[PDB]
């Protein structure tokens, strides 16, 4: 008899990612890009990393990883989009989650109107499934089926960003906040 | 005799709050908000409280902040720099001259919210311009610039995970590159 125990949030019904697999899976994703970044000679002031984060969701994935990156030696200076003359310098997009991708296209194609040295881009959740156009994201910290999820950033009408992992809401939150009129 | 050991970062003279040590004091501040918000019936999705970040270097600080107010109970839901009727936080990396705070708080009590305080990570007394005094204080630093914890100094150091004092071989060094 298998035994599943009950989710630990009680406005969930499944828990995909806590924080601390994020935290680690982002620890290698930073030394892939201070691998990748090694020929680029990143300097605080003098040229650091262009980090683009995409408001709004992307506020916490964007606050871990810079911390995170300056561990392994990756200096930065952070953007926000709903800028900064990038060119030449290199440009590090970074979203919450990556679904059909047409935002995420039309921000990077944007970008290299102002001719930068390089643009990658670093999501935190991708949503493979749900994409609308072929785009590839340079760096991935984790993959999700094509359920919606919220938490870490994400989130359901402005509200469960808070939670510090990747859950799935029962469906009677949905309801129980659609009566309500 | 005295020995004072070296920093443990090379471009800075002194380090001021750790992460640790910021973290504990805003799980102080979370307990207390969790207090004086205890009647107000937080939830999420109908009623949660209005997180008011004021970019850019807030958002280390705001991150952290509002998953520390979901450990104690208090829902948030963020904006970055409508309320009426709600509940308003306000949030600010450092809070030095207090201008900009004081021009958002009498922006936003324009909406009549239902309440509005205000949370700084750094308080910068000896700074003002003008009298202001934040509802919740995270920590307090002498009349000094620093950088960390979303605080910058020309768009970098904001990723220091600690409050820090650059050394003033970091500032010429960077002042005879142009
Ligand atoms: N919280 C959350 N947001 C998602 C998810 N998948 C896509 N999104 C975001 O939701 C928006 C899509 O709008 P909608 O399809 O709800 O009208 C986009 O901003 C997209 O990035 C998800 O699984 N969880
Ligand atoms: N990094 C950092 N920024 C500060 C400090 N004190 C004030 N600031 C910020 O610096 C700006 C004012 O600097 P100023 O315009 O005088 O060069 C304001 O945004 C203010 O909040 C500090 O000690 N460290
Ligand atoms: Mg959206
Ligand atoms: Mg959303
Ligand atoms: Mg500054
Ligand atoms: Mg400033």
């Amino acid at each position: 008899h298998h035994m599943e125990p009950a989710c630990k949030y009680d406005f969930a019904t499944s828990v995909l990612f806590t924080e601390a697999e994020l935290h680690t899976r982002m620890r290698g994703v930073a030394q892939r890009i201070a691998d990748d970044y090694s020929n680029c000679n990143l300097k605080p002031l003098e040229n650091p990393l262009v980090i683009v984060s995409v408001l709004k969701g992307s506020f916490v994935f964007t606050a871990d990883m810079v911390r995170i990156l300056g561990d392994f030696g990756v200096p930065t200076r952070v953007e926000f989009l709903r800028l900064c003359d990038i060119r030449g310098k290199h440009v590090l997009v970074l979203e919450d989650i990556l679904d059909t991708a047409l935002t995420l296209r039309e921000v990077v194609d944007s970008l290299k109107k102002s001719e930068p040295a390089s643009i990658k881009t670093l999501v935190a959740i991708d949503k493979p499934g749900g994409r609308k156009i072929p785009f590839t994201a340079e760096y991935v910290v984790a993959d999700v089926p094509n359920v919606f999820v919220v938490g870490y950033g994400l989130d359901y009408d402005q509200s469960y960003r808070e939670v510090r992992d990747v859950v799935i809401l029962k469906p009677s939150v949905y309801e129980t906040w659609g009566k309500e009129l």
